[PDB]
């Protein structure tokens, strides 16, 4: 059906250089991201090139583009692992000051009810950064939501 968008995701896949890799990726997405399955894998790859090669302000624009494809386009199974590993790369690489903006802006998109372990595991790990920060005020609101999720995890 959409044999076009599948191969331009794979044509813009190799590259090696970031140079113009992200412009040909965007020509896959912006052939109308109708289904959003190859709009996701176009942007997913753009993220792994943006944060790793210096440009985090440019990244967060594309980061929030990706988070649109959760209620539609992609299932929660694959989209769960997508943000997991993209935070694992930024967790070990950059520090608190570039990691915490993405933890918050993730949960903004996760205004979700059926997300239990998807919602809880981001919110549990938001409550760890706020202890190093000395941000105890908002940290209590985080713990109030966490505690109210159960009333395994209540420990």
């Amino acid at each position: 059906v959409d044999l076009e968008n599948q191969y331009y995701n794979s044509k813009a896949l190799k590259e090696d250089d970031p140079k113009a890799a992200l412009s040909s990726f965007q020509k896959v997405l912006e052939l109308e991201g109708e289904k959003g399955e190859w709009g996701f894998k176009a942007l997913k790859q753009m993220i792994k090139i943006n944060f790793k090669l210096t440009n985090f302000p440019e990244m967060m624009n594309r980061y929030k583009q990706l988070l649109t494809y959760i209620r539609s386009a992609v299932t929660r199974n694959y989209s769960e692992k997508s943000i997991n590993s993209i935070l694992d790369y930024i967790s070990t690489s950059k520090q608190m000051d570039l990691l915490q903006e993405f933890y918050e802006t993730t949960l903004e998109a996760l205004k979700d009810a059926k997300n239990d372990r998807l919602w809880f595991k981001t919110n549990t790990k938001l409550g760890k950064l706020y202890l190093e920060r000395e941000e105890y005020g908002k940290l209590q609101k985080i713990l109030r939501q966490l505690h109210q999720s159960c009333q395994t995890q209540l420990l």
